[PDB]
C-alpha cells in the first residue's frame, strides 16, 4: 500500500536562494550533517533516474543509503527523491519517497513543504518509529541547507 504524510517547516531565507542550495545538497550535507560522510552519483547525471549512494555513520557503524532522483521542477523549487536501499529503508517497505517543494513565506522567507510517501509491501502498515526517523531526516536536510546559506551569505 501507500501511506502519505505531510510536514511543513519555515525559514527566514527566501526560496530561490534556499532552492539553489538544495541542488548542491550532495556537497553540503556531508559537511554540516555529522552522520553523513559522502554522497556519490552511482548511475545517472544528477537528473531523474539518477541513483546516489549516501554513506552514513550510525553508532560507529558505516551504513549505505540509496536514493533515486524522481523529479526536479526548478520552476516550483521542487525536488523529489526516493529512498530505495540501505538499512534506513525498512524490510516491510518497498520504498519511501520524499517530495520537496519550497514556497514563499509571508515575510519574504520560505516554507518547506514535505510530502512523504511510504510504499509498503503487501498489507504492511508503516512503523510509527520509522515515520519519526523519516520526518527527522527531512528536517535535518532542510536545516543543513538553511544553515549553509546563512553561514555563507555571499555564496548565493
Ligand atoms: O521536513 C520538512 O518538513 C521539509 C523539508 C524540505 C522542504 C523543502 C526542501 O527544498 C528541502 O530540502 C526539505
Ligand atoms: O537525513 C539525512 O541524514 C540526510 C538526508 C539527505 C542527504 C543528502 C541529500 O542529497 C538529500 O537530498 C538528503
Amino acid at each position: 500500500g501507500v501511506f502519505t504524510f505531510e510536514d511543513e517547516i519555515t525559514s527566514t531565507v527566501p526560496p530561490a536562494k534556499l532552492y539553489n542550495a538544495m541542488k548542491d545538497a550532495d556537497s553540503i550535507t556531508p559537511k554540516i550533517i555529522d552522520d553523513v560522510k559522502s554522497v556519490e552519483i552511482v548511475e545517472g547525471n544528477g537528473g531523474p533516474g539518477t541513483i546516489k549512494k549516501l554513506t552514513i555513520v550510525e553508532d560507529g557503524e558505516t551504513k549505505f543509503i540509496l536514493h533515486k532522483v524522481e523529479s526536479i521542477d526548478e520552476a516550483n523549487y521542487a525536488y523529489n527523491y526516493s529512498v530505495v536501499g540501505g538499512v534506513a529503508l525498512p524490510p516491510t517497505a518497498e520504498k519511501i519517497t520524499f517530495e520537496t517543494k519550497l514556497v514563499e513565506g509571508p515575510n519574504g522567507g520560505s516554507i518547506g513543504k514535505l510530502t512523504l510517501k511510504y510504499h509498503t509491501k503487501g498489507d504492511a502498515k508503516p512503523d510509527e518509529e520509522e515515520l519519526k526517523k523519516g520526518k527527522a531526516k527531512g528536517e535535518g536536510l532542510f536545516r543543513a541547507i538553511e544553515g549553509y546559506v546563512l553561514a555563507n551569505p555571499t555564496q548565493y
